[PDB]
């Protein structure tokens, strides 16, 4: 069993471009359904749903009275948008193996706890750089820790089957409880927790993350630079006190890797780049994170 | 088992109405569950893919280089748009009542043949009323009949579950095959012939068609004018015969249901509107078909 994240980077600028790139995952999906893994797929969506987002604002209200379009709204459009490009070409890339699996993408509403500190400090800035409807502008919004999914239960079951499931797109749609019932709010959830809250629940060997990188590095730039090719919790926690991570960047996908592997001796996370991504489950490259 | 499929025009013009709007499907849809009913749920999406794809252009490219956005694309965040909107509330109003199940989206793809006379008749108008990236500009699109869905099988299984399936967004998005490869195409796909061919793969009992009239009439607004309470396919194909029905808005509801009941003694199919549904489900209201 293996979930993987796939970068909204990774995806691209425009659909048609989209189109082109999600092949690749794909074939590289298809390719370990054959080794007779669970595959578990999931994505990123900062530059779709940003590109989603500003166009209603673009220009749209700009040359008319387009509607208001919040940011959870251009989120579901994200995951619609994307889970077409990516249900098409891994399907299609299993097909060329002649294997018979259903591709499912479930549309995906990620709970966060209202009381999330995250809110009290709106981090992540978003849409147009002006100086828009009435949120925190500086625009920012928040970044919570998710605690489940609407369809886990259900999701994780299709994952029993051999359904090859594609969800947390984007990280999923910010949904707190309120009395009972939810409430999609603004702002986003860092795909790589989210696929991680996911691994965990469904209870893969592999969480790998798809990234740039051939291999993490500390120091780098610098004379002791080293890469990691294995590693741990405690190390990196030292690794992480004296900084050795960009914050967004690599620091989030290392976290969501501890927190994945914690406690976990039956289970890694790779953190690797795509074209090297079948060595790098062999050792042979990216850098393996355990408990 | 009942399978019921939501107008487009039935969630509004906006996100802000529209999260307003869908409550009252769903809450209706939430007793069902109670009377021990499988309702696996649909809907359509006229104007929000019509608000979505012009958007895309209507400004947007306009006040600057913002990308291309086919239909097809612009469907899938129609799909994902809407999807999150019904989640929520039919998982909330499920709630309301302390039930315990299920709420899952598809993102949903629908397969027509590619030598569907539809094609080759680009019947529906799309997008700016201008005089455009390269279609047939008169723009226009087909609508092509829906032979199968991507998931189906895996989508009929969670049904065999208690899970509360929405499928068919929109119809689907049209996808041919060519070589035992997948390509998602241009146009769209009636939501009630989507849903009908849904109905029957799950092989529900009921299918209800949500709609603006207590019945469908026959020789409105003349002498004979009478309305339909129940009624079957030989009636029908007269009635047809002699343009009783508004090609576009009630020809496909009714032809759709047709399709679906044809041959099967042990199941109906209801065309009544939302106030009035629950009424309709025991002939108080709306027009039953039958064989």
């Amino acid at each position: 069993r293996i979930v993987i994240a796939l970068g909204g980077n990774a995806l691209g600028d425009n659909p048609s471009q989209q189109k082109e790139l999600v092949k690749i995952p794909a074939a590289k999906i298809a390719a370990l359904i054959q080794e007779g893994h669970e595959v578990i797929v999931g994505h990123g969506n900062g530059p779709q749903v940003g590109m989603i987002f500003n166009a209603f604002a673009d220009a749209k209200k700009a040359n008319e009275k387009t509607a208001l379009v919040p940011f959870a709204e251009a989120g579901g459009m994200s995951q619609g948008y994307i889970g077409y490009h990516m249900l098409t070409a891994i399907s299609n890339e299993l097909k060329k193996l002649n294997i018979q699996k259903d591709v499912l993408y479930f549309l995906t509403q990620t709970i966060v706890d209202a009381n999330d500190p995250a809110f009290k400090n709106p981090t992540k800035p978003v849409g147009p750089f002006y100086s828009n409807p009435n949120s925190v502008i500086v625009k920012v919004v928040a970044s919570p820790i998710p605690v489940d999914f609407i369809g886990i239960d259900a999701i994780k079951q299709n994952v029993n089957n051999g359904c090859v499931c594609i969800v947390g797109g984007g990280g999923g749609i910010p949904t707190i409880i309120q009395d009972n019932q939810y409430i999609g709010v603004d702002g986003v959830i860092d795909k790589d927790f989210a696929l991680a809250k996911i691994a965990d629940a469904v209870n893969a060997d592999i969480f790998v993350v798809l990234t740039a990188v051939d291999y993490v590095y500390v120091d780098f730039n610098k004379p002791t630079q080293k890469a990691l090719k294995t590693v741990d919790v405690k190390a990196l926690n030292n690794f992480i006190n004296q900084d050795q991570f960009a914050k967004g960047s690599m620091l989030p996908k290392i976290k969501a890797a501890m927190g994945f592997v914690n406690g976990h001796p039956n289970r890694s996370a790779i953190i690797a780049d795509l074209s090297k991504v079948e060595d790098a489950l062999k050792g042979l490259s990216g850098t393996k994170i355990i408990a």
